[PDB]
């Protein structure tokens, strides 16, 4: 008859102090401990509710001194994973007991808990090591705990291990013990006062490398006897980062070490253990074979976002898990603020508005995580925006040293902040509502009037933010603020202005909206002086013009009158907004009958870019973002026969084939000259052949798009028929050849008619085929082809919008092309 019927664990029964002997044997893959927990009750009480998960209780005790020691029936209720510990008596208030367990269980095979990971070694030999991964509930499986963050407390850990092996965790190892014959018992120093899912410790045989920090914090990096030498520029980034959040801060790192792990099998893929950071490998390790350039910023990101949850997370963790997204959406803007200093380089920067542009697009719709902490990070970006960076900076000092070592909820961030304008209220308008305001802007003379509507793609609802509005004037030189509490404000100006741009920076997380015609001057702005704003300024609008112009309340032609300052752009971000929001145009009409607009289209997007197409170096040079341009600017280039590139292209593939494939080719430009090169029945035969001896490298995928790309029909369809056959190859690429040829303007119908006929047999190997029905049918504007169509269910309302953005726009699109 279980005593205790919640989820959450009674509030009266308080852990101070755990001390932990763990002894794993990595060879039969199980462990035994004996934790003992310092106790305090607050109200009388024989039961102790606490948390165990897959773990054998032999023997649980209570002592109390001068010593008396007394057995506890023990009692499981799986369901809630947590255990009963009874007493004979009552336990006396405000004395100080100690619980006393012994337990045994078989190391976690699933990754979460106290799990056996493996790796082999270069002379191919298998090894197994012990991890930890606790977050959020999984401390109970290697530990019986009270496994929520707020019943803080400090840890004695010990280890026993054998000679081979060693173990790292939290805090600093004080002494290794030989405890008998093949046995080593490792004392690490007690912990201050953390959360459970926080502890961690390891059992391997890892090299390390290690770095000592300006404040005398000492920086190790953990791995792989055989890849530690990858460690260096990991170990390189976390120094300069921790000493960068220790000045910011304005706090000393927390504790003695810090030690950064790289674990095989890791399926986090990062954990921001105190102390003692684990990764994915391939997110700290690097090798001058990198997996892409993408790589270095990738691992300098993870890193600053681990490191940033030292101190916010650890030093002060949420008291709950519904306030997780704070401790993620902070650690995420912290991944920016922090390696903008440390490493401009990266160019960290462009990712960031990325992600916000991908949560907005999200929030719009009528459903309203990675993504909920992405949106936390653009919330968090506004707010240091409107006040100073800081205001920001201090009101976060503040936040940690007055909460160092214990629990918050998110009102606690913006009291401590509203400390140095109402945070609080305004925040949770942003926080306790699903989705952004659209935020439309009318000027009648020196009166601008701003109103703000919920943004959504039936439409009906009562949503209201206080929103921190921004904005920049032809007359102005320095940025204004304005808080919009109502559903409509006014604001004067000193003198009528020749244009007003709102949401400078793009630091706010919403869109807005130029009434009359602010489109026609900003438009005209950026024609004449583009440099008059800053770079995402202009990514802003064009963002914001496309997204207007879909839910109908901009003009097609306003937009694209709009993108023709592009032709003078220089910067990656408006681009890849140009082109995010263009290029899906003409791949409607693609699959449409009239050739000419299309045709038109293209031309006209060709002629856009030309100057920026031909200012691109054929090399692998420059930052990741750098390279992403170069990459899809030249295939975009060679797959609308702009015949500069498309030359080029050819002239290289020709060195290639004739290398063979011996000859190195850049990797930017290598999607672009394979794509030329299929065009010729000879040469797409040829990278069939060097299909196979691709190395399940980056360069097999490349040639897979180069041959899905070629215009012979009976190539296509050949491709389609093999890839579904078992000799060539089977399940593990088809879907995503079809969706390729489902994109070339002279291969859609055939996988059209594919999905159709084989549909059956098809069927026959229904989560991850959606794929295969969108990327087939995506993209269709036709009244009839929807005839024809007539989980999957989402396509079929996104060809409905296809159609109405067709019925509407195309006339327009039209005349505008002349
Ligand atoms: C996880 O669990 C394993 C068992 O599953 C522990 O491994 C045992 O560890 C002990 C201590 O390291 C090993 O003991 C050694 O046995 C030797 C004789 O071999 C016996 O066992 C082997 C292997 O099965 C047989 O082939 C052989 O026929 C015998 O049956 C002894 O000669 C060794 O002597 C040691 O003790 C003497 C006396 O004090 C000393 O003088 C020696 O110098 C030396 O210290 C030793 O007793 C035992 O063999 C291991 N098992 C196996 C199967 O090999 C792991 O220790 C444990 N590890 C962890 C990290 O938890
Ligand atoms: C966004 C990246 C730079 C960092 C990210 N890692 C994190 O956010 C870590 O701090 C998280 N601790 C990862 C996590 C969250 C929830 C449960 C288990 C593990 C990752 O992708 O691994
Ligand atoms: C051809 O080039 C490859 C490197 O891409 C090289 O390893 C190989 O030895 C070369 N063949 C020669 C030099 O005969
Ligand atoms: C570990 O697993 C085995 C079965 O593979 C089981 O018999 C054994 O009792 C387990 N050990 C525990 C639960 O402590
Ligand atoms: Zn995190």
């Amino acid at each position: 008859p279980f005593p205790w019927n919640k989820i959450r664990l009674p509030e009266y029964v308080i852990p101070v102090h755990y001390d932990l002997l763990i002894h794993a044997n990595l060879t039969t893959l199980t462990f035994w401990g004996t934790t003992k927990v310092e106790i305090t009750a607050s109200q009388p009480t024989s039961t102790i509710i606490l948390h165990s998960h897959h773990l054998q209780i032999s023997r649980a005790t209570l002592r109390k001194g001068r010593l008396s020691e007394e057995p506890l029936q023990v009692l499981e209720h799986p369901r809630q994973e947590q255990i009963a510990l009874l007493a004979p008596e009552p336990l006396l208030v405000g004395l100080p007991y100690t619980v006393v367990i012994h337990y045994a269980g078989n190391l976690s095979e699933t990754f979460h808990g106290f799990y056996k990971s493996t790796y082999r070694t270069k002379e191919g030999e298998l090894r197994i090591l012990a991890s930890t991964q606790f977050e959020p509930t999984a401390a109970r499986m290697a530990f019986p705990c009270f496994d929520e963050p707020a019943f803080k407390a400090s840890f004695s850990i010990k280890i026993r291990r054998e000679p081979r092996h060693l173990a790292i965790s939290n805090m600093p190892l004080v002494k290794s013990v030989t405890v008998a014959e093949g046995l080593i018992e490792d004392h690490f120093d007690v912990t201050v006062k953390m959360s459970t899912y926080l502890v961690a410790f390891i059992i391997s045989d890892f090299e390390s490398v290690s770095k000592i920090t300006k404040s005398g914090v000492k920086v190790s990096v953990y791995a792989v006897p055989d890849k530690i030498n990858q460690a260096d520029y990991a170990l390189d980034a976390a120094v300069t980062l921790l000493e960068f959040y220790e000045d910011y801060f304005s706090i000393p790192y927390p504790l003695p070490k810090q030690d950064l792990a790289a674990i095989p099998d890791f399926q986090s893929g990062a954990m921001e253990n105190w102390g003692l950071t684990t990764y994915r490998e391939s997110a700290l390790l690097f090798d001058a074979e990198k997996s892409s350039a993408s790589s270095k910023l990738d691992i300098t990101m993870t890193v600053a976002h681990e490191l940033a949850h030292q101190w916010f997370g650890n030093l002060v963790t949420m008291e709950w898990w519904n306030d997780l997204w704070l401790n993620e959406g902070f650690a995420k803007f912290m991944e920016f603020v922090s390696v903008s200093v440390t490493h401009p380089e990266l160019k960290v920067g462009d990712y960031f508005f990325g992600k916000c542009f991908d949560a907005m697009e999200v929030d719009a719709l009528n459903s309203s995580d990675d993504v909920s902490y992405d949106k936390g990070a653009c919330i968090l970006n506004m707010l240091r925006e409107y006040l100073s960076a800081d205001a920001f900076k201090s009101g976060i000092v503040q936040y940690l040293q007055k909460h160092s070592y214990k629990n918050t909820k998110n009102e606690d961030l913006w009291d401590s902040m509203a400390s140095i304008v109402d945070v609080k209220t305004m925040m949770n308008t942003w926080t306790l509502q699903r989705g952004f305001p659209l935020i439309t802007i009318t000027v009648r003379g020196r009166n601008v009037h701003m109103k703000q509507e919920h943004y959504m793609k039936a439409p009906d609802t009562g949503y209201l933010w206080h929103v921190p509005l921004t904005f920049i004037t032809s007359k102005s030189d320095m940025v204004h603020r304005f808080l919009l509490k109502t559903k409509t404000d006014v604001l004067i100006l000193p003198e009528e202005v020749e244009w007003i741009k709102f949401n400078v920076g793009m630091n706010g997380y919403y869109i807005v909206h130029y009434e009359d015609d602010g489109w026609d001057s900003l438009t005209g702005l950026l024609k004449g002086t583009h440099t008059a704003v800053s770079s995402n300024d202009r990514a802003s609008l064009i963002n914001n013009a496309f997204q207007l112009v879909s839910i109908g309340k901009l003009s097609i032609e306003k937009a694209l009158d709009l993108s023709l300052y592009l032709k003078h752009e220089t910067e990656i971000m408006p681009v890849f907004q140009g082109l995010n929001e263009l290029i899906p145009m003409y791949k409607l009409m693609e699959k449409r009958d009239m050739n000419e607009v299309e045709t038109q289209f293209k031309a006209f997007l060709i002629r856009l870019l030309r100057d920026l197409i031909d200012k691109q170096t054929w090399t692998d040079e420059g930052s990741v973002s750098e390279r992403m341009l170069r990459s899809e600017l030249l295939l975009l280039a060679c797959v609308h026969n702009y015949q500069p590139c498309v030359q080029r292209a050819e002239g290289y593939f020709r060195k290639w084939k004739e290398s063979n494939g011996n000859l190195s080719l850049p990797v930017d430009v290598t999607l672009a000259v394979f794509a030329v090169g299929a065009q010729s029945t000879e040469g797409w035969d040829f990278l069939y052949s060097k299909y196979q001896f691709s190395l399940s490298s980056t360069e097999k995928s490349q040639i897979e798009f180069a041959l899905c790309r070629t215009q012979n029909k009976e190539k296509l369809q050949w491709l389609l028929d093999e890839s579904f056959k078992g000799d060539k190859i089977k399940t593990q690429e088809f879907p995503q050849i079809l969706t390729l040829i489902g994109r070339n303007p002279v291969g859609y119908p055939l996988a059209w008619q594919f999905l159709r006929k084989n549909w059956n047999k098809l069927v026959q190997k229904s989560s991850s085929i959606a794929h295969m029905v969108m990327g087939t049918t995506n993209q269709f504007s036709t009244r009839t082809r929807l005839e024809e169509v007539k989980c999957v269910q989402q396509t079929i309302e996104t060809i409905e919008e296809n159609i109405g953005w067709m019925d509407k726009n195309f006339d327009k699109i039209r005349v505008w092309l002349q």
